[PDB]
RNA sequence: GGUUGCGGCCAUAUCUACCAGAAAGCACCGUUUCCCGUCCGAUCAACUGUAGUUAAGCUGGUAAGAGCCUGACCGAGUAGUGUAGUGGGUGACCAUACGCGAAACUCAGGUGCUGCAAUCU
């Protein structure tokens, strides 16, 4: 579904020798709070000695953009694995919101290297809005000063089968 | 707490090399008339409590000791693996989901514990 932005704190379970253990924390992007928690294990199972049965989550919670409604430079960087080995790239993105971007960064894999979700690791979402910090020139053609282009060749969809003129693509 | 006799678990007890051991206790031990097998009273057998021997046995201590034992979010949730998909990959194989989960390695700690009957300044 839309990807939603997960914080999930959970720990390792409390034993008797240590009570308050050490309350690890992510941001996850994920559909929904069923993979929130999933994908947390995975990789809490990744970088530490603890999987679920071992361990509880004691707070999951949704993290909103902070203004949905201005747009921003996304620098993403992501390992993700191919059919023959791994490799960690950095992208980026213009977007309005983490999420959506997070949304087009698995587009833009599976599109361009046939990556799927289960090959995919985010490792960090960086938001910049300062020029320069931006390295990509696809994304640098859309912040010259005072841009403005045309979108020709309009191609307008039709209700009918017949129409009874032949199409203007004028814009 | 030492020691002896009988033990239990059977190295946290073994192994190497040094250092120490008071009283209690093997025996430094001494002897061959007697029971007792032989080349050998060395082992084994029997007889004594002697100069007074702790030299050895034994016990303890030491050693960035070997070994052994215990533990660890140390490696490592790694290897492996139960279950699942009309997942990926020509294939070889791999990733993922729900579970189980090592061994090496590394780092620490540990040098037997203990039962019964006696005996001991």
């Amino acid at each position: 579904a839309h990807f939603k932005e997960y914080q999930v704190i959970g720990r390792r379970l409390p034993t008797e020798s240590v009570p308050e253990p050490k309350l690890f924390r992510m941001r996850i992007f994920a559909s929904n709070e069923v993979i929130a928690k999933s994908r947390y294990w995975y990789f809490l199972q990744k970088l530490h000695k603890v999987k679920k049965a071992s361990g509880e989550i004691v707070s999951i919670n949704q993290i909103n953009e902070a203004h949905p409604t201005k747009v921003k430079n996304f620098g993403v960087w992501v390992r993700y694995d191919s059919r023959s080995g791994t490799h960690n790239m950095y992208k980026e993105i213009r977007d309005v919101s983490r999420v959506a971007a997070v949304e087009t960064l698995y587009q833009d894999m599976a599109a361009r290297h046939r990556a799927r979700f289960r090959s995919i690791h985010i490792l960090k979402v960086a938001e910049i809005e300062k020029t320069a910090d931006v390295k990509r020139q696809y994304v640098k053609q859309f912040l010259t000063k005072d841009l403005k282009f045309p979108l020709p060749h309009r191609v307008q969809k039709s209700t009918k089968t017949f129409s009874y003129k032949r199409p203007s693509t004028f814009y």
